[PDB]
């Protein structure tokens, strides 16, 4: 289930974080307008850049924490607040997060692996809700 999925992802987090993030950027190309530095680069080019590997792992490090602290796929309000009030997210709307989680769910559904994709879908929607509550547009 969800909890084990957290453990699975953590067991190879750099690889999962990059593959999921790339799935997100490839599905929603318009989203690269939040990451100018990634434009015009193939997946392999991105994976070899320093800031890509570093930023994305750090994203998933915290995502997994937020996931881990959730109850029944409902994140802590404190965690939602943190994500909203991060300077690096000044721009974002919940739509950005929505898309990330659609790609994440899609990735999991197409993997050979018995991820609990329905729980990640709930998690994504509940985080979006919590981010709305904590003040993100
Ligand atoms: C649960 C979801 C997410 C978590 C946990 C998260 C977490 C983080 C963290 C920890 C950083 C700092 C990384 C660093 O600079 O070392 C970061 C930076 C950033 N996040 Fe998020 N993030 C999430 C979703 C998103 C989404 C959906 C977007 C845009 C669609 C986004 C855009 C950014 C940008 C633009 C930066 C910094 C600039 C860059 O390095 O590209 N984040 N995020």
């Amino acid at each position: 289930g969800f909890k084990q999925d957290i453990a699975t992802l953590r067991g190879d987090l750099r690889t999962y974080a990059q593959d999921i993030f790339l799935a997100f950027l490839n599905k929603y190309p318009d989203e690269k307008r939040n990451f100018k530095n990634y434009v015009g680069k193939s997946d392999q080019e991105l994976k070899s850049m320093a800031k890509f590997g570093d930023h994305t792992e750090k994203v998933f490090n915290l995502m997994m924490e937020v996931a881990d602290r959730a109850t029944d796929c409902v994140p802590l309000a404190s965690d939602a607040s943190t994500l909203v009030q991060m300077k690096q997210h000044s721009g974002l709307t919940t739509g950005n997060f929505e898309k990330l989680f659609v790609a994440l769910v899609e990735y999991m559904r197409a993997s050979g692996q018995s991820f609990d994709s329905q729980s990640w879908d709930r998690f994504g929607k509940n985080l979006v809700s919590a981010l709305s509550s904590a003040g993100m547009k």
